[PDB]
């Protein structure tokens, strides 16, 4: 089996923290309590002066994605290893179906690519990048038989992934029918397309042109529009990579107004800012280029962290989609050709601890909710993951909140040859990572094999996402007025 | 010439009020001052205990518009007479060009229809309901040679007038090029189209279905999106008929954030509410049907009036587009077929005085700004109209703020056979209306002939609308960062 | 011992819901799991088609309080019985120390009064109604030795309980020193005092005068001021009975801005409104009189419920402080003499279920958080109460969410002879209440004895309230700038 | 008489701009029109390529005020000269009555000090720093016979000027009775007093301690509280020197909600920020010390300017209260002893033009409203000043908007030996200043004598401030409900 007893630490769940040992047997947590016996043969991890937390769940990755004429350098193998070294024990990666391509074929191609390579557990969202009867059927199959309750739609990427309002209305309606959550990349793709054209014509070909062609208003607008279409059909919505104060405030206002919408800032938008696009060194500026862009208002990451603490924003991913320096160089003369994407899978947990807990913005329990539990609740496997409790999966991180580590591309485990968080000194270090009941990272070294992680099959109609939707279907039906003809 | 001396009243301009007489000769105000001599032959209007104000300018009319299978019943003749009887001395009506139709032909057809019928002065906005090189040229001709500096675009009316984001971007860009303001009907036409389809399928065929298929979120969304596209191209924007709290707050927030946008609530949204669509009497409910709909939150008209007082909203029109009871009946089985449009041209001034000044929300001077002066400033003929001052046009109303009048279809001068403000007791009565230097309304009787009013030709680049736009063009150009290759 | 097995229900905690039976032995939940064995002698409660939830914790009561010249009619005995019949298993009542009176004496007097009468568990907050060295010491004693980590201060009740800003600053500073939370009744007592004087002078002596003398601005102002003083000293704050949209928005904004403040709406402000004060029947209007008053904007209770769902507001109490019809009549000629206080202890759970869960505003799990768990977290006994889990106290309610019950003073168990929620039909009925491991309410009948409940002694420095405060003390210290003299 | 013809410029009023010459005779503008004749003997000022604007009116000065143990160095003579050189032709200075001192004596002492020294026109506000029957009477005398319709109250300066809520309620009530506007210095004086005590105890004795002891929350709170008390008594309110985003947003929200409140940012808060208090050079940091402090958020002055453009904030003063370097040094060991006050009288017009008009935030006409016209409207002498029009006072500035000037203490005309705007390059230069019909500043040289300016006596009940107040008194009276006993 492999038995492990994590002894002497303080367990930290989303609700409260308490001292207790944790007994792991066979992939599962089988007991949580004080002073547990060490069974003969079991390995003891000494978690004295440490916190024992559910492993991080990164809701947003693109490992080895073919995009913008090249392929991301962190692949399923290296990317999941880097996750583990950074205290993340699950990733959820996007099946990026091409326009006119079968969603089932694209799903199968992702499972074939990832199944033999992942080092930690994972699951998949599926992008719906076009619409038709076939797509409709395949979404039902994916939700009922293939383990997927999240579909990803794009309002940006005109010509490539974009859907118009009438198509989003149909797609969101069908999400609600199959019990799936609708995820959206919310930027106005017409404004992006025109904006870029204008920045190029004015000779602004560098990364500053990338931010200036699609400033935060462009993200805030599409975010409000997605919310409005989703509310019209009573479909739950998930806005991925919220990058700006104004888009975050759209989400904040919609939630206060009782709309079923969740917002996901990412490690990049919580840990750094878009002033980097104006850096004199082209390579440096290019490293940060992603859609939607990081924003040049320096108060952004702190504000996003305050809203993450207060649950205006609810959980975190990384949008890990990495391109090395020579790949980013594809766009040296033309920002539109810089492959979009930044790093974060490995450093998300330390960045959020330093910028959110050490700073006093959120407590350790809210940290667990926004790095693991809420993802498990929304994507429908809580408390199987996201909670240190008997019968839960043994994906556990032993965490030192007092020690710092400096993030550097010289010491990171990602494939990419630079790091958007270079030089950041973070409190909060993953000292030991356990995945599926096995020690896969300890004493700064990984011990794991490609294919050791498993795909997690979820069911639709996640209760955290749907119980309000369903009650509103039952009491919120519009009524005719009764009238003489 | 016709000489008139208005004696003993208190003149009320947008800036301040003061006692003085007003001498009118030849269509113009030629002196303003205390104790003026009555020249032999001049008529004295005794304005003791009255206010002397610029005549109302209704920014938003559709006299005799062919629409939804019939033609509005208030035409240029009757509609302008009704305006005069209600203290409004100018209307600005929309040339509703059809898809694929020449803007110049449609403009000519409106001038031929209106020139021999109007009883008061008027001008025209031109709708841009499709896009092409021809449309581009014709907009330049209209702005430079035909007197028109306002173009009207629709985000609603899918299949009929609607433009997509990329077309709005081009159209707004060209507005800015020709020095015109971009007006928008801001509702999401895809959501309207789907929403109506859904209300019909559920058997909600009455007017309540019309409001429910396009609730205020649908107006607020498109309003934010228009603002965002206009801000992207630095084009000034004018949101016509703001009908809801949430859309008004979008405009309010954009202005505070320094966007060049103006919002226009109408008499309907300031004077009544959408609870009427739920009335047991179908005919009654149908009377209120227009796009965007009046809203069922009863706090709406008061809130819109508070924002009009505070200049979150800046000026007022009526969207006068009237259909008698037997025309509204076209939609007795299907709300989508009810011709959209309500009354207001005649009652706008009294409604706004009662709901805004008598209530203590705004003072008499702000009343003048939101009923005449701001319209003259935005559409580019201030202080020719909108101000009691020497050399200004003699379009003047003698106003009794203490007496009430009850609005009723039994006593109104509009062609329509009902009135959305039926029974409202309003303080503030137009006792005498002067248009082009002639008494056209007094002792409750009109004295005016069809064709007596003139088309007002405006120039582009109105300073109130463009001086900030032009300065931002000069200091707000994006700059490249200077970098080694 | 008394053993109980609650079988066949769905357990509902703040985090998730799941089918399982619950085994109670000796006052405690000793097992939670599927298909549990019934031990010989144990009573089975059949919870098929029911939810099994932690009993409600009412954070805010005033049982038998001597106030405004009389004494509340629901006393510790009747009041706790009524709580039980309504699915509430703990109350937290205010020790209302008089000006210049020893806090220790007042605490002792409350424990002597309540200990032999309560039918359910309870604890106490202590009011700090004056300040001095003695009060300082006694607060430390109360926090460290008497079980109390909450102190209540008043900005209203000039002459009676009010404290000025400089006294609030000192009191809040000392709360933070002893690890207590500062609770505040937030209305401007100078404006109340003047306002009432003015309403009386104008002959408005009825209950409408009570609301009009202290409209919502008066509550919103003091709420912002308390937040600002508490933030200045880094003391955690708890705003009790939030009664208005504007005060709730103050709390909402402060939380988004990362201030450690919690807001507590009560059953009255979630279930009805202040239009009642304008009722033609004086007695009826008087029934609703409390400070701060219910508000005449009908959108209030729904808005408060939306903010409770979204965690702008965090938990609920009742401010139960009841006066029968003949006691309310003390103020028949003068609203200032109407004893302030309404009912709610019994009906809070059904009111919140009907207005919050059945309406689709919050789900069953958020219902548990805002009726029990958050109170246990803030006042420092979670998960001892507020959670169905092994080792937790057996205070458990078997809840039917589908059946309705009509609230009426004819059928309620409170001592008061009317009910502010008279006639309300609520979904969600407590079918069986278990307190301390005993069935105390079932088949509509109570089975409990005075003194059967126990006082719950808490420790200071509740982690849910203090872990951010303490981290901010460690990294948020102001620093001198280093300068040459 | 002295006759002047200002020829060839563009006149800029609050409403619009137009080319015309301006004929000045005898202290007054006697004609405005194109191509005016030069009468023999008249001086022509050639205003080709210049704007002709009403002279600036600085609503907020403290010339030669004895304060904090010394006396401001810019006195009535030097201060008014410096005003003139900077295109400001009127100041309104505060009679700072001491606690227990007669308001009439203090007023007389100011008139005796200023009358023989001012070089431009001026008027006075009177501080009400204590309350009693005498103060009540003297306020009536001041409003009806001494020319003063503005009274200044302080919520800060505990022990020195502070008034409590109940005193503010009485004072504001009596302001409304005498037709005066209530001005407030809005910071919580208890929090200031405690905060300073705490910063000193922690060894933070430098200017950073001054900002940190009273951060923007402290200003925002008192600002909301003043608004709430003023709204309770229907008294018009004027918040002087709005220094922070959060206080400005309080004012913004109150106006949108229809409260009669005006907000006045000053040149300091529009032109620089509080990061200066952290400067390594003590003297430099001390230069900026005033109450309320400048704020360390760098986005502050731009935000205040956006709200000034949008009329959330309405007009501008300087709070000119200058102390030279050796006077500021009184507090070298203890920030509480640094005499509070900064410069601005001379540079206000250029700072606001550069930061507001050249930047594209407001147009030239809004510049006139926020630098002259609105002050004349609120303090009750419009259009006597604040407007280029026939019969108005000839206080006129010939303004070059295209040329820049660098502000420096080396070239300024103020008595103070440094300048908070040192080094700022501003577009917009006053080339010629005319005061009372005389050229007092031209070719960089002043030509004016002490005592040449006059005190301007105003009447109470300014219409811009009172017409809404009075209508609300007439329709907004609370009504009793009619009930059987
Ligand atoms: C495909 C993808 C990758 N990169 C990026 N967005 O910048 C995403 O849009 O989220
Ligand atoms: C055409 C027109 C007419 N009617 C209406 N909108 O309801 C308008 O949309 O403004
Ligand atoms: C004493 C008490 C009772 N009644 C009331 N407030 O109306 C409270 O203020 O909360
Ligand atoms: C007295 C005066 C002077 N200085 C200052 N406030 O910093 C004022 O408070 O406005
Ligand atoms: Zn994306
Ligand atoms: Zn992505
Ligand atoms: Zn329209
Ligand atoms: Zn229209
Ligand atoms: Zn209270
Ligand atoms: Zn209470
Ligand atoms: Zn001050
Ligand atoms: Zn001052």
């Amino acid at each position: 089996a492999g038995e492990i007893l994590i002894k002497g630490g303080k367990v930290v769940n989303e609700d409260c923290s308490f001292f207790s040992d944790v007994h792991i047997r066979g992939g599962k947590i089988v007991e949580v309590g004080p002073d547990l016996r060490v069974p003969p043969g079991a390995r003891v991890i000494d978690a004295t002066d440490r916190l024992v937390i559910p492993g991080g769940i990164d809701t947003h990755t693109h490992m080895e994605l073919a995009f913008m004429g090249t392929r991301a350098v962190d692949d399923f193998h290296i990317g999941t290893k880097a996750a583990l070294a950074g205290g993340t024990t699950m990733i959820l990666d996007f099946v990026m179906t091409q326009k006119g391509q079968s969603l089932l074929e694209a799903y199968d191609l992702w499972r074939k690519t990832a199944d033999p390579k992942v080092c930690c557990d994972y699951s998949l969202h599926v992008a719906v990048t076009w619409w038709s009867d076939e797509v409709k059927d395949e979404m039902r199959t994916l939700a009922q038989e293939r383990g997927v309750n999240s579909f990803k739609m794009f309002m940006a990427y005109k010509g490539l992934f974009m859907l118009r309002d009438d198509e989003l209305y149909a797609v969101f309606s069908h999400c609600k029918e199959v019990g799936a959550i609708a995820q959206v990349h919310a930027e106005n793709g017409d404004l992006i397309a025109e904006g870029a054209k204008k920045m190029l014509s004015l000779g602004i070909t560098g990364p500053e042109g990338h931010e200036l062609c699609r400033p935060e208003a462009v993200e805030a607008e599409a975010t409000q529009r997605a919310i409005t279409i989703a509310s019209a059909v009573n479909c739950p919505l998930y806005v991925v990579h919220v990058m700006s104060k104004s888009a975050a405030d759209v989400v904040s206002k919609a939630r206060k107004d009782g709309r079923v919408v969740f917002g996901e800032p990412i490690a990049a938008s919580l840990g750094t800012d878009g002033t980097n696009y104006w850096h004199k060194d082209w390579a440096h500026a290019a490293q940060y280029v992603m859609g939607p862009p990081l924003r040049p208002d320096p108060s952004t990451p702190g504000y996003l962290m305050d809203l993450l603490a207060n649950d205006d924003l609810t959980l975190t991913g990384t949008d890990n989609c990495t391109f090395s320096r020579c790949q980013k160089a594809l766009g040296k003369d033309d920002f539109t050709r810089i492959p979009n994407g930044v790093n974060g899978v490995e450093d998300r947990m330390s960045v959020i601890w330093e910028k959110g807990v050490h700073s006093g913005k959120m407590d350790e329990n809210r940290f667990v909710a926004v790095t693991s539990s809420n993802a498990a609740k929304i994507f429908n496997f809580y408390p199987q993951k996201g909670r240190i409790a008997k019968d839960s999966d043994a994906d556990v991180v032993i965490w030192d909140p007092k020690t710092t580590r400096k993030i550097s591309a010289q010491t990171h485990h990602q494939a990419v040859d630079y790091n958007i968080f270079e030089g950041m000194e973070c409190h909060g270090v993953p000292v030991v990572t356990v995945s599926r009941g096995r020690v896969v990272y300890e004493e700064g070294r990984l011990k794991v094999s490609p294919g050791q992680g498993r795909f997690i099959h979820r069911q639709p109609f996640s209760e955290f996402v749907y119980k309000r939707i369903r009650q509103r279907d039952e009491v919120g039906k519009p009524a005719v007025v009764i009238r003489e003809p």
